[PDB]
C-alpha cells in the first residue's frame, strides 16, 4: 500500500495514513513522534523512513535533521541517527539499500550538500555536494544512478537536473527539463524520470514530463487535472499516484492517477484531509 507521512495544513502534521488502490478506502496508523512537513519518505528492507523536514507550528519553525524508521507490522517509530544538518524540503533516493539525503534548506541556508545513510549501521556520511543549491528538489534513482531534479536555489526556481555517480562520487549536469519546477513530485515509471507539477515562481503546475536516459530527452505527457506543488508522489503496480499538494488557493486532498498506457489522469480518491509537503513511499 501507499503510505503518506507528515504534511502541512495550517501546521506541520504527524499523520501516517495508507491508501489501498484496490478497496478505495483509507487506513489510519501511528503518529510521527515529531510533526514534520517538507520531509521525504522512502522504503528500505520493507521499513519506511521519514527524512528531514520542518516542524511549522504556532510556537516555532524548527528545521529537521531527524531520521525516523517505522515498521509496518510493529506499527512503531523509532529514531535513527540524525543528519549533519537540518534539511527542510529535502529530496531522497535509495541506491543499494542506502538512503541519500539531498539539498533542502536550514533557515536562509540553501544546501548543495548531500549525505548517505546506512540502515544496517545507523550512520550518516557526507558525499560530494551538488553543483547547484537546491531546496524543494526532486530525486530519482534510475540504473542505480542518483538524479537531483529542479528545486529552488534561493533566487531562481530551477529546470536543471544533475546526476550523481556513486562509484565516481561526482556530480554531472544533464539536459534541463522543459519546465522550471520547484517542489515537483519526481519518480521513476517505466524507465523514465517523471517530473509532475511543482511551482515555477509564478504558477503551480499541472504539466508532467519524463526523461529518457538513452536519448537524453525530456518529453511532456498528459497533464494532471489540477495544478499542484509540494505533492507526494509514488509508483504502485506500474502506475503513478500524486497525493495532495497546494494549488495556489487550496490544500488539496485530491489523489490523481496516471495510466501510462492511455496517457490519462483520473481522480481516484480523496485524502482524509487536504495537505501538502508529505513524504510518500510504498510497502
Amino acid at each position: 500500500l501507499i503510505y503518506t507521512a507528515g504534511g502541512y495544513f495550517r501546521q506541520s502534521l504527524s499523520y501516517l495514513e495508507a491508501y489501498n488502490p484496490s478497496d478505495g478506502t483509507w487506513l489510519r496508523l501511528a503518529d510521527l513522534q515529531v510533526p514534520r512537513s517538507g520531509l521525504a519518505g522512502c522504503v528500505v528492507g520493507g521499513l519506511l523512513y521519514a527524512v528531514g523536514g520542518r516542524n511549522n507550528s504556532p510556537d516555532g519553525n524548527t528545521d529537521s535533521s531527524a531520521l525516523d524508521c517505522y515498521n509496518p507490522m510493529t506499527n512503531q517509530w523509532s529514531p535513527c541517527a540524525p543528519m549533519s544538518v537540518p534539511r527542510n524540503r529535502i529530496g531522497v533516493g535509495v541506491i543499494d539499500g542506502h538512503i541519500y539525503a539531498v539539498g533542502g534548506s536550514h533557515g536562509c541556508i540553501h544546501h548543495n550538500s548531500v549525505e548517505r545513510y546506512e540502515p544496517e549501521r545507523d550512520e550518516w556520511h557526507l558525499v560530494a555536494p551538488m553543483l547547484t543549491r537546491r531546496i524543494g528538489v526532486g530525486v530519482a534513482v534510475l540504473n542505480r544512478l542518483l538524479y537531483a531534479v529542479g528545486g529552488f536555489d534561493g533566487t531562481n526556481r530551477l529546470n536543471s537536473a544533475e546526476c550523481y555517480y556513486p562509484e565516481r562520487n561526482e556530480w554531472r549536469m544533464i539536459t534541463a527539463m522543459n519546465t522550471i519546477r520547484s517542489g515537483a513530485g519526481v519518480c521513476v515509471l517505466h524507465n523514465c524520470i517523471y517530473a509532475a507539477g511543482g511551482y515555477d515562481g509564478q504558477d503551480q503546475l499541472n504539466s508532467v514530463e519524463r526523461y529518457d536516459v538513452a536519448t537524453a530527452t525530456w518529453t511532456f505527457v498528459a497533464p494532471m487535472k489540477h495544478r499542484r506543488s509540494a505533492l507526494g508522489i509514488t509508483v504502485h503496480q506500474g502506475r503513478i499516484y500524486v497525493l495532495g499538494g497546494y494549488d495556489g488557493h487550496t490544500f488539496l486532498d485530491s489523489v490523481e492517477c496516471y495510466d501510462p498506457d492511455t496517457d490519462t489522469w483520473s481522480e481516484v480518491t480523496r485524502m482524509t484531509s487536504g495537505r501538502s509537503g508529505v513524504g510518500v513511499a510504498v510497502t
